[PDB]
């Protein structure tokens, strides 16, 4: 009886912290890193980029405006570029597993990738480690959106039931339940190996 | 009676790895990365940029020529920008300790940091444990030379006898040891902390 494993990228497969973006930019523009936490929020252009609705220069300039950042699409990239992410070896060596147990493993993600940089998604160790990457900008699609989820089971073929799902956001798990999906809330990096030695 | 001790920055503050650069262009370039890996040698170029004697433009265009990539100076950078960096904190909280019992603490390191990337030397962490940080590039001068490290001990106002000095780079170590500098190889994450437990 083969599964669908269906992977959170941010914070599930990779640690990930835009604290470096922000230190990157704020070391730039000499704005206090502090200033620049204080007021990079999660808004409207975040889920717009997210969706791929608009372009990496459109999400460049509404960033900026909000934190009132004097930097070029290109110093904007460069510190986005900064980002801090390490993968979670475990988390790997567990989706090749599955994958020789015959299930099928794909990663879904919300990505705000760039087309000028290199990104988690991109990386040969998590491209080797699944059968398919699934990301909201290919997809004009996010979570915890109900139709991104139903999407992924279309295309794989399966049913919510044959269906298991791991994410770190709440809203996530909620949208995937909502369809019958078993969702498991990534509380930390024991979940994921926890869940898969404990049965 | 106060030391002087003298941290490297790569492989002993930090955890740092250039294949996430290599991977950045691949990627972009679709140059398979084992081939990136092969050509990228630390040369004439490596030793000059960080001295400072040539520009980051023509330590790039140096890279990209002897290792066949398509690259613009930002597509250079970007990738150069995404190079892995960890800060190990239990090294950062020896250097606040250190200097809390009055001891004086410096960074010494061979840079290639260029001007539109934000580099581990700029991190407000490692800024924040350190009295001074000695780079390469604003020196003229560059690790194992003799003149770096009688250029610090002369700045510091300290002899080598009341100098301790950590580096992974054994030419590093050798270097310093012929001034009569306490220099201690290390190996791996254990030895600056068994280091200071052990006396
Ligand atoms: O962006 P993704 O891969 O959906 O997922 C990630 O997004 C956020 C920002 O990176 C993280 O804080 C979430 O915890 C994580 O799952
Ligand atoms: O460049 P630094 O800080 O002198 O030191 C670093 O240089 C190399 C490349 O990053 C590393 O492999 C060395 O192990 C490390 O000490
Ligand atoms: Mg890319
Ligand atoms: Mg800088």
């Amino acid at each position: 009886a083969k599964m669908l494993y269906i992977f959170d990228l941010g914070n599930v497969i990779v640690d990930i912290d835009f604290n470096r973006v922000l230190g990157a930019w704020s070391d730039l523009t000499r704005i206090p890193l502090a200033s620049l936490k204080k007021s990079f929020h999660m808004g409207e252009a975040f889920h717009q980029h997210e969706r791929g609705e608009i372009s990496d220069e459109a999400f460049a300039e509404a960033l900026c405006h909000e934190m009132a950042l004097p930097l070029s699409y290109e110093q904007f990239s460069h510190g986005w570029q900064a980002v801090f992410v390490a993968l979670r070896p475990e988390v790997i060596a567990i989706m090749h597993k599955l994958r020789e147990q015959g299930h099928r493993v794909v990663v879904l993600s919300n990505t705000n990738r760039l087309h000028t940089t290199f990104w988690p998604e991109e990386y040969p160790e998590i491209r080797d480690a699944a059968d398919h990457i699934y990301l909201s900008q290919d997809l004009g699609m996010r979570k915890p959106e109900a139709r991104i989820y139903q999407h992924v089971l279309q295309a794989e073929g399966f049913s919510p039931s044959d269906t298991v799902f791991f994410d770190d956001n709440a809203d996530n798990i909620e949208g995937a339940n909502q369809l019958g999906i078993t969702s498991i809330l990534v509380k930390d990096k024991t979940t994921i190996p926890d869940y898969f030695a404990k049965v």
